[PDB]
């Protein structure tokens, strides 16, 4: 079906504004219509996802405004949980960010409640979720298969005490938890078995929830304490950061050709993961400014790196393409999670990487690139992998054009990525 071809880029230089992250909108969102009070939510993501969850939360009962073409809403907070009169059958489409924490809202509520989604949601498993509510005393169904959405849940008081749990696996349904457990009549502990992978996205929550004036106790993410009856209160104004990830690729482009990009929406304070994908740049010689809401980097000559890059897989695969215009042979190492994706993204890099000219060593969890002196033309198979379309998208800022098959596989997650980087190319 449809190409893209990038012409050449001279220079980088500009301002770039990203708009807000997928799962930080919607977690903005819920605790705003549980709080108490009016908050003002700035750089909202105007997306599907992100619509469904505004219609739940309107079917709820829960009363907002939107303005500036749905990047800025305000919401009255409802002061505690749900109640509503009727079922409610509550579609989330494929946002996987909003579904868990509003099962665990729901499951908190007074009402019956039917939470459903795409056939791609209800193939996330929900089981880990359902079983720590279910130590909350809550009353949840399956519907149709085992450990799955569809869920029909029944609303109750739900009483914390002691939650134990398995954090290796998946992190996700503790986020949920973390987010109602404030706000119920006992205390609760929740105490964690495993070690606990995706560290950042507990950090995301804590410290959105700290900002709505709700504070948990977190012992080296191996239990958490909990106070109950508190009660979220509203912000005047709360931005929602944009996307660590997505700040990636127009950062490597700054310090490849740069020139010098400001890329707004994320800044000093975030806790996001992707942010340590700066410091590679930095390593590379890049610099960088983190300032309050923005960060800033200047383009500099870049030299290879052998790194490990465990902590920051999605944006780690935008060192794969910069590291054609590094001096040496760059290194990413313990990228394992590449392998488990929709497509394998280690094998897809290199092969894509190859097509350019780049010489590539392939391993369990590394990948080892070594430029050609002059990158070749190719046409680069993205494998309705948004990130591999965006990653690629650097390699014209050689004195070679690329065509991306398929551009519109960013659709769903950046869908202006192309027309923000046309804002940046000089």
């Amino acid at each position: 079906m449809e190409q893209l071809t990038l012409n050449p880029i001279g220079k980088i230089n500009g301002e770039i504004f990203l708009p807000g992250s997928k799962s930080l909108s919607n977690r903005a969102l819920l605790i705003a219509a549980l709080a108490n009070g009016v908050t003002k939510i700035t750089n909202l993501l105007v997306s599907d996802d992100i619509n469904h969850m505004l219609n739940a939360l309107k079917s709820l009962g829960i009363e907002y405004t939107l303005s500036d073409c749905g990047t800025e809403c305000t919401v009255i907070g409802n002061g505690g949980f749900f109640n509503a009169k009727k079922p409610l059958e509550l579609y989330l489409g494929n946002a996987g960010t909003a579904m868990r924490p509003l099962c665990a809202a729901l499951a908190a509520s007074e009402g019956e409640f039917i939470l459903t989604g795409e056939p791609r949601m209800k193939e996330r498993p929900i089981g880990h979720l359902v079983d720590a509510l279910a130590q909350l005393d809550a009353d949840i169904e399956y519907l149709e298969n085992k450990d799955y959405p569809p869920v029909k849940i029944k609303g109750k008081a739900l009483t914390g005490n002691t939650v134990t749990i398995d954090g290796s696996i998946s992190s996700q349904f503790l986020t949920a938890i973390l987010m109602i457990a404030p706000l119920l009549e006992t205390n609760t502990t929740i105490e964690i078995d495993g070690e606990l992978v995706s560290k950042p996205y507990i950090d995301i929550t804590l410290d959105i929830m700290r900002r709505f004036n709700v504070s948990v106790q977190n012992n080296d993410y191996k239990s958490f304490i909990v106070n109950g009856k508190q009660s979220y209160q509203a912000l005047d104004k709360y931005m929602v950061e944009g996307d660590a990830s997505s700040a990636s690729y127009f950062l490597a482009a700054g310090a490849i050709k740069g020139g010098e990009v400001t890329v707004h929406g994320i800044g000093k304070l975030s806790v996001q993961g992707d942010k340590h994908f700066a410091d590679v740049l930095e390593k590379m010689g890049a610099e960088i400014h983190w300032k309050d809401e923005s960060i800033t980097v200047i383009g500099k000559p870049l030299t290879a790196v052998d790194m490990d890059m465990n902590h920051i897989p999605d944006a780690a695969m935008t060192i794969a393409t910069t590291a054609l215009f590094a001096t040496g042979t760059t290194t990413i190492r313990n990228i394992y999670n590449w392998r488990v994706k929709e497509t394998d993204r280690l094998n897809a890099m290199a092969t894509e990487l190859r097509k350019v000219g780049a010489e590539v060593v392939e391993g369990k969890d590394y990948i080892s690139i070594t430029p050609p002196k002059s990158l070749k033309h190719a046409e680069i198979d993205t494998y309705n992998d948004h990130r591999v379309a965006m990653c690629f998208s650097l390699v014209a800022l050689s004195d070679t054009p690329v065509t991306i098959n398929d551009p519109k596989c960013t659709a769903k997650t950046f869908p202006d990525y192309f027309d923000k980087l046309a804002q940046v190319s000089c």
